[PDB]
């Protein structure tokens, strides 16, 4: 069986153990709480004492942890990373990817390689379940039978930092659906309507706009701002969401959306498609 | 003959439900304080009214679709007499205020008011797979049914005449976070140098992910569910690195309200919640994050 040895188990990181364990991995683990090992323990996994001795055990290891400044601090005293090959789960950004591959680099590593999960720990496994790897495509075909332990893999770059990159980007996506949809159900349920009748109105027109972010994407390449449904019109929207929800006793969200549309408005840009607001966000450093 | 039907408002969406009736056989009389935006009608046959009061004259179905509802009860304080007419306000608003425009409607005599919420854009306004929510008297909804199939397909909601405008307000806060999302998306890989068209084919099945999960996020909430592999606490994080990530490329960030109600939750203990555990974040409390 292939030595692995895997940092972290947390949610995700369980969920990466259960898979490597499952595929035929002979696993060591190390957690800053040791007792996050104990389900792994029946299944033939040993337990590491520290990050050092954990990554001694074996020459492929693994990485889920919080962030990449606990990714730093883990591997901190871990000196001697010769013939180790690091595969780093860890969500954060390019930059952090760029830190991380130089550390385990000065410290001999073989390759470094990051990867992001684009599923929850209950799918990881499952073929639909991707995950974005970026680095080198040698060290990739040499990792993709590991990897496919946890589902499928897409190779997306040879430079490392570029599947953080889109994991960022991504996420943006998930969490700007996940507080639209929550200040969508705060209203109906305070409104007294049921959340999962309005689910089955709302999930085919959302199917319909997921349909329309392409052609949006289109549009912001060609600077093309020109259309239907200006910001005016949509931040005048926005208000009555915000009037809807503070008549029902419900806080709202989409603040920062209000926020740069109004200044798009300030600016002459209010007869603008929402596409107009793109450059509104690459002109400025600013959280709105 | 063609049945007689009047506009008030003619912007993105008012032009463009006048295209609709036109072509669906009515004889259209228009109104609009810009009186200019009815010149690509006159060629199909529309009639332009001077005053509000002349266009609600002309037909006995007058249709309103305006900025907001302000706008539309500024424009009812010009229009006395609504006997033997039925209104259909397809003007975006709040649940009170179509309650306030039914009341107003009413006092002036009209037979009946429906309120519709248009879940589409001008360009695709006529297409049947086009949906426009409709609440008020279902006899009112079903007597001016065939009318509203010219500006695609009608769903009749409820008899209570707020409700197309509470489901509005809420499926366009779902559409206002995608958009606020996307435009973040897209400014992050713009400013790395990626092609936005390869990004949005390579997000398509991820997005996929995202939007059958909405159903089953629904279900937790209504059944107070907030336990998962995925805490509030990890997300959190996650946004911290994408509001780095671009500040890296010179990028600014929105997502501000998500950062503060998720920081709140975990001030409250909810930390190690889903999701989901963020809706009473907001049904408890009337703040602006
Ligand atoms: N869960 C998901 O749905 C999901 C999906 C895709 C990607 N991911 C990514 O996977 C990574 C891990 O997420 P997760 O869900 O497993 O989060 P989690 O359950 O909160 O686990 C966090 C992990 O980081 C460790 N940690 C936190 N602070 C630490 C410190 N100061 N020193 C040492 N260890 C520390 C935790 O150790 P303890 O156990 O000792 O607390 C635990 O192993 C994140 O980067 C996340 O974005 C998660
Ligand atoms: N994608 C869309 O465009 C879309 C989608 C669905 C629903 N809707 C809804 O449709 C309604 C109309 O939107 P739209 O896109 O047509 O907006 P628009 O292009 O900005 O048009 C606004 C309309 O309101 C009129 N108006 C504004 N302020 C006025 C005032 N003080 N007095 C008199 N008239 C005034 C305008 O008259 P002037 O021409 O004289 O300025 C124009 O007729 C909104 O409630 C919107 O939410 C729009
Ligand atoms: C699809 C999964 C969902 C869990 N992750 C983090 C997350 C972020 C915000 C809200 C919930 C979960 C990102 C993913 O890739
Ligand atoms: C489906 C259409 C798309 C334009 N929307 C305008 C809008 C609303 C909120 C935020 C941005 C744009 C309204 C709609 O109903």
């Amino acid at each position: 069986k292939p030595h692995v040895s895997l940092i972290g188990l947390g949610n995700m990181g369980l969920a990466i153990a259960n898979c490597l364990i499952k595929s035929g991995c002979k696993l060591t683990v190390w957690n800053r709480s040791a007792e996050k090992a104990a389900s792994l323990v029946p299944q033939g996994a040993t337990v590491a004492a520290t990050p050092a001795e954990c990554v001694a055990s074996s020459p492929t290891i693994v990485i889920c942890l919080l962030n990449q400044d606990v990714v730093q601090q883990t591997l901190d005293e871990v000196i001697d990373l010769s013939g180790k090959t690091i595969i780093n789960l860890t969500n954060g950004t390019p930059q952090q990817a760029v830190k991380v591959a130089t550390l385990v680099q000065q410290r001999g590593a073989e390759s470094y390689i990051h990867g992001a999960i684009m599923t929850t720990p209950e799918y990881l496994g499952q073929p639909s379940s991707v995950t974005l790897i970026s680095g080198p495509k040698t060290a990739y075909e040499s990792q993709k039978e590991l990897l496919s332990s946890i589902g499928t893999t897409r190779h997306v770059s040879d430079d490392i930092a570029k599947a953080s990159l889109l994991d960022n980007a991504l996420l943006s996506v998930m969490s700007g659906v996940f507080e639209g949809w929550v200040q969508a159900l705060a209203i109906v349920g305070a409104a007294g309507e049921d959340e999962v009748d309005f689910a089955a109105l709302a999930s085919p027109l959302v199917a319909s706009m997921a349909d329309q972010l392409p052609v949006i994407a289109g549009r912001v390449r060609e600077k093309q701002y020109v259309g239907g449904s200006p910001i005016t019109m949509g931040l005048e929207a926005l208000e009555n969401i915000s009037e809807t929800s503070r008549e029902l006793g419900v806080g709202v969200l989409l603040g920062s959306m209000r926020e740069v549309m109004s200044e798009a408005v300030k600016k002459g840009k209010g007869g603008e498609s929402i596409a107009g607001l793109v450059p509104m966000l690459t002109e400025l450093d600013k959280k709105w």
